[PDB]
């Protein structure tokens, strides 16, 4: 239960957030991969090198799994809004550009 878990967004918020992680879920197996996250990058206007993205999904991928589950999704959010992410990072840049102002 995400709303639960993530009090610092409204429910409008992870809602956003939840039509945003199913958008790129291109295989709708409920997470995001390395390869969807590409695409995702590339869409939003802001590819990323392949080990970039790596990294992107290593700081929020709890367990090891090597791809996002919408709880990992949501922890991005929580990271940009906890002031933990790096300037101009990946996962800032995504945060960024994505509709969600956190
Ligand atoms: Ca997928
Ligand atoms: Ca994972």
């Amino acid at each position: 239960n995400p709303y639960t878990e993530f009090k610092e967004f409204s429910r409008k918020q992870i809602k956003d957030m939840e039509k945003m992680f199913k958008q790129y879920d291109a295989g709708r197996d409920g997470f995001i991969d390395l390869m969807e996250l590409k695409l995702m990058m590339e869409k939003l206007g802001a590819p990323q090198t392949h080990l970039g993205l790596k990294n992107m999904i290593k700081e929020v991928d709890e367990d090891f799994d090597s791809k996002l589950s919408f709880r990992e999704f949501l922890l991005i959010f929580r990271k940009a809004a906890a002031g933990e992410l790096q300037e101009d990072s990946g996962l800032c840049v995504l945060a960024r550009l994505s509709e969600i102002d956190v």
